[PDB]
RNA sequence: GUUUUCGGAACUGAGGCCAUGAUUAAGAGGGACGGCCGGGGGCAUUCGUAUUGCGCCGCUAGAGGUGAAAUUCUUGGACCGG
């Protein structure tokens, strides 16, 4: 079922935290990244558009993710936090910090923390006009 | 008839005092030369992520978008991860 090898050591996964300003993704996956353990977003925890990116929704999603990973044998997590990136914003959304803190607070062990938002060497045009969005 | 040069007219064969004759080198300009310098220009040639598609590998059935006023796919698997 799970790795019951060397109970005294850590089993490491990778948590890809995608914190956009619309909602937040808490995605724990294999060490290589190909196999996924569980992905719980903030939108499957709140029934309203606005709170999809809220810190509370991210805390709930991270709690469920950590519960599933603990019941699946994974004990420690490497963090790969990303914002939307591209030509859009590079600042992580409101739920990133709360998701990370909820992962740490719910009995998970944190490994290396890395920021992986996609940064262009230079990009295509942004979705706004030349005068920007005026609201 | 014929009076060659002393107040003129052409073919110019020789030589000499010419103090023999070219201002300077613009805190003007042009040009040359020297070592550089610059996202200056043209041609060719490399590289970088990002974005968008496409093919594979893993699910709740959600993601997008705006302070909750919607359009936008779906046991045809979106978003996400590789």
């Amino acid at each position: 079922l799970g790795p019951q090898v060397a109970e005294g050591e850590n089993v490491f996964g990778v948590c890809h935290i995608f914190a956009s300003f619309n909602d937040t993704f808490v995605h724990v996956t294999d060490l290589s990244g190909k196999e996924t353990i569980c992905r719980v977003t903030g939108g499957m925890k709140v029934k309203a558009d606005r709170d999809e990116s809220s810190p509370y929704a991210a805390m709930l999603a991270a709690q469920d993710v950590a519960q599933r990973c603990k019941e699946l044998g994974i004990t420690a997590l490497h963090i790969k936090l990303r914002a939307t990136g591209g030509n859009r914003t590079k600042t992580p959304g409101p739920g990133a910090q709360s998701a990370l803190r909820a992962l740490a607070r719910s009995g998970m062990k944190i490994g290396r923390i890395e920021d992986v938002t996609p940064i262009p060497s230079d990009s295509t045009r942004r979705k706004g006009g030349r005068r920007g969005r005026r609201l």
